[PDB]
């Protein structure tokens, strides 16, 4: 089963297991094989879920090539791609990454958003790790819908504040946040909220953003983890928070950071959003 596949090299650690570029002896398809992480037996509904996965196939979503589920483990095969937008990023520190290739990624994360959203297929843990790129200047979603597949430092930066005050089910909106905050990031070259903890990375969006109240967001004051003690910070204006990103892409980008869920841009709406009308799919600069 496994011995259909060789080892190339350990890619990282994913949030499910660890990951290794590999060769299929086969085929000779290079790819990426991800072996899944209390051992008794893959459950039922893990199983059902993936094979879902497996039909919700996109361009911009990493393509699920085969779920093998063998000797009672798990094991996912994946395409490969060359690098992830978290090292692009650092690589791309001293210049930046130019606007144009920015608005391309942004476009084509809102796609894929769009499409696992219109299956009612959530990420919940999107970050800039989990974003991959290609030399033709593409851009992919990896994890999708492995939350719900299984149940689980972990990073903060990029999480929604209804998940941190509590809110026991997500909704599309948080995906729509945490690709808010890569995009203030790719453009500032410095993340927007960079937490160390749940009260940190609160506390974080609260200073900038300012503290939610009924008005800006009702029932926020009774979510589990909201506190009457919470300091009372006020709202800074975005000209400040991600310069030099232009009228357009502030206004986006508010959308997509809205406090109430419910208020939140979705990723068809962004779409059509005036900060698109001059997208193009210019090619990165890779050196591998
Ligand atoms: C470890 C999990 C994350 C996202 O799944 N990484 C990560 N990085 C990649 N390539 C970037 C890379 C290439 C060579 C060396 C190091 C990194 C990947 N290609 N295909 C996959 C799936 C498992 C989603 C993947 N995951």
């Amino acid at each position: 089963g496994m011995e259909n596949f060789q080892k190339v090299e350990k890619i990282g650690e994913g949030t499910y297991g660890v990951v290794y570029k590999a060769r299929n002896k086969l085929t000779g398809e290079v790819v990426a094989l991800k072996k899944i992480r209390e051992t008794e037996g893959v459950p039922s509904t893990a199983i059902r879920e993936i094979s879902l996965l497996k039909e919700l196939n996109h361009p911009n979503i990493v393509k699920l090539l085969d779920v093998i589920h063998t000797e009672n483990k798990l094991y996912l095969v994946f395409e490969f791609l060359h690098q992830d937008l978290k090292k692009f990023m650092d690589a791309s520190a001293l210049t930046g990454i130019p606007l144009p290739l920015i608005k391309s990624y942004l476009f084509q994360l809102l796609q894929g958003l769009a499409f696992c959203h219109s299956h009612r297929v959530l990420h919940r843990d999107l970050k800039p790790q989990n974003l991959l790129i290609n030399t033709e200047g593409a851009i992919k979603l990896a994890d999708f819908g492995l939350a719900r597949a299984f149940g689980v430092v972990v990073t903060l930066w990029y999480r929604a504040p209804e998940i941190l005050l509590g809110c026991k089910y997500y909704s599309t909106a948080v995906d729509i946040w945490s690709l808010g905050c890569i995009f203030a990031e790719m453009v500032t070259r410095r993340a927007l909220f960079p937490g160390d903890s749940e009260i940190d990375q609160l506390f974080r969006i609260f200073r900038t953003l300012g503290t939610p109240d009924e008005v800006v967001w009702p029932g926020v004051t009774s979510m589990p983890d909201y506190k009457p003690s919470f300091p009372k910070w006020a709202r800074q204006d975005f000209s400040k928070v991600v310069p030099p990103l232009d009228e357009d892409g502030r206004s986006l980008l508010s959308q997509m950071l809205h406090y109430d869920p419910n208020k939140r841009i979705s990723a068809k709406a962004a779409l059509a959003h005036p900060f698109f009308q001059d997208v193009t799919k210019p090619v990165p600069h890779l050196r591998l």
